[PDB]
């Protein structure tokens, strides 16, 4: 599978092993608040995770992307499609992080590109994903996009995002798709 994911001001490309340091820094910096704790890994462990992930990519079971600014090609984040199922053909997405260098609309654009990769490039029929309870900036973003809250448990809210809303959003968000 080759992807050609480009939106108005951002684009994606599959993660490579040499992205380990950018990712490790991105994931460290994202956690970086008053409550920072034990470093959850390092550049080599990230590289190791990526090389293992490549087995999954080559089997068609997972796709992990770097998000870039189109204007100067700098890396600004990550996003991942994983946990694929059948009946229905569904994918999850997550590992979604954007740094301080992001474009203004990098969040909406990268989400729209996720859906393009999922529904168009890979032929899925729905998207399943979870969001931590209390993280309300993220919940309303998804709702505003058309994701349906489907269930919840203690820690998360579970959403589904149907093909039908992907097709609608291609029209409604055409300016963001460039």
């Amino acid at each position: 599978v080759n992807f050609n994911l480009k939106a108005n001001t951002t684009y994606l490309r599959l993660v490579e092993e040499n992205d380990a340091e950018f990712i490790c820094t991105l994931r460290n910096n994202d956690k970086l608040n008053t409550y920072i704790s034990k470093s959850t890994g390092d550049i080599k462990s990230q590289a190791e995770w990526i090389r293992n992930y490549k087995n999954r990519e080559n089997n068609g079971e997972e796709y992990y992307f770097i998000i870039f600014r189109s204007d100067d090609q700098s890396p600004i984040g990550t996003v991942r499609l994983y946990d694929f199922h059948e009946n229905p053909k569904s994918f999850c997405w997550g590992s979604w992080i954007l740094n301080e260098h992001k474009t203004k609309y990098a969040a909406v654009e990268s989400a729209l590109l996720v859906y393009e990769a999922g529904f168009s490039t890979l032929g899925f029929e729905q998207s399943h994903f979870e969001v931590m309870k209390g993280n309300d900036k993220v919940h309303s973003f998804h709702l505003k996009m058309g994701a349906q809250k489907i269930s919840e448990d203690d820690e998360n809210i579970y959403y589904i995002f149907p093909k039908s809303k992907y097709k609608e959003n291609k029209i409604q968000y055409a300016r963001f798709l460039g």
